[PDB]
């Protein structure tokens, strides 16, 4: 179904991605405040390239039907400018980053492994359609309810070429460098295996309970030295990762799960596990616990 702009009532700001801005809106065509509450993404600046990149994101999300990926509802077109609005489902519990930071240890290990399994399954499905997410982090995972999370923001997602198994970005923008694999830092190569590296950093995030001093930015900056600034942070991070400098074992993190993190953080690209293996292994761990 099509979404008319006039009937889309603003309620509040939800957040901001890399490029866009996400709002909570009511699609109220009857004009009695009874209509459907939805999430609405729109571009902040609407650049020459960004409008084409945002169209690509819309087509990516529209083609993904999975329980652990956020649901495309529609689009809303406007005027001669052709300014696009992406209509998505509203997930009321917010980002997994904020949700987990609010509750902390009251979310037990069994709940974290359920979220871990769901993130794997979402990512494995994403891999079958040859999409590389390039931004897997707890701020981009969203909570539908207490037993269910979904992968949210596909703003930096790229389609692989037919002949190749990496995407090489030539002119990169803002980059989450503390979630990036060494090959992404050195050569700007992004593949399924570099998304697996980022999944390891998500598993770290989850088992740290989003403690501020224990975050990947905080910990990597401690190892390289807080004195490092700008492009020198990238230089010294590359050398650290090349010499087996890793994020530490989180407080009270079990053995099996810390082993998964480190296998994901392998300098050898081909030795990293597949998302199919990671979903099986995490499910086996949950079966053993419960
Ligand atoms: O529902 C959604 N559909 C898509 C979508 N994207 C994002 C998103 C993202 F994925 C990446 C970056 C930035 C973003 F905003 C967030 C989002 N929902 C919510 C965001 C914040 C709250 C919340 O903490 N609240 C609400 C009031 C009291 C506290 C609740 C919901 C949705």
């Amino acid at each position: 179904t099509q979404f008319e702009e006039r009937h889309l009532k603003f309620l509040q700001q939800l957040g901001k991605g890399n490029f866009g801005s996400v709002e909570m809106c009511r699609y109220d065509p009857l004009q009695d405040n009874t209509g459907e509450v939805v999430a609405v993404k729109k571009l902040q600046h609407s650049t020459e390239e960004h409008l084409r990149d945002f169209e690509r994101e819309i087509e990516i999300l529209k083609s993904l039907q999975h329980d652990n990926i956020v649901k495309y509802k529609g689009v809303c077109y406007s005027a001669g400018r052709r300014n696009l609005k992406l209509i998505m489902e509203y997930l009321p519990y917010g980002s997994l980053r904020d949700y987990l930071q609010k509750h902390k240890e009251r979310i037990d290990h069994i709940k974290l492994l359920q979220y871990t399994s769901q993130i794997c399954k979402g990512m494995e499905y994403l891999g079958t359609k040859r999409y590389i997410h390039r931004d897997l982090a707890t701020r981009n995972i969203l909570v539908e309810n207490e037993n269910r999370v979904k992968i949210g923001d596909f703003g930096l997602t790229k389609v692989l070429p037919q002949d190749k198994e990496y995407y090489k970005v030539k002119e990169p923008g803002e980059s989450p460098i503390f979630w990036y694999a060494p090959e992404s830092l050195t050569e700007s190569k992004f593949s399924v295996a570099s998304d697996v590296w980022s999944f390891g950093v998500v598993l770290y995030e989850l088992f740290t309970y989003i403690e501020k001093s224990k975050s990947p930015p905080a910990e990597f900056m401690r190892m390289i030295g807080n004195d490092k600034q700008g492009q020198m942070i990238v230089f010294h991070l590359i050398e650290l990762l090349k010499n087996n400098g890793r994020l530490p074992r989180p407080d009270g993190c079990p053995d099996e799960i810390y082993m998964i993190m480190t296998e994901c953080w392998n300098n050898n690209v081909n030795q990293r596990p597949s998302f199919r293996d990671l979903a099986l292994r995490v499910d086996q761990i949950r079966d053993n616990m419960a």
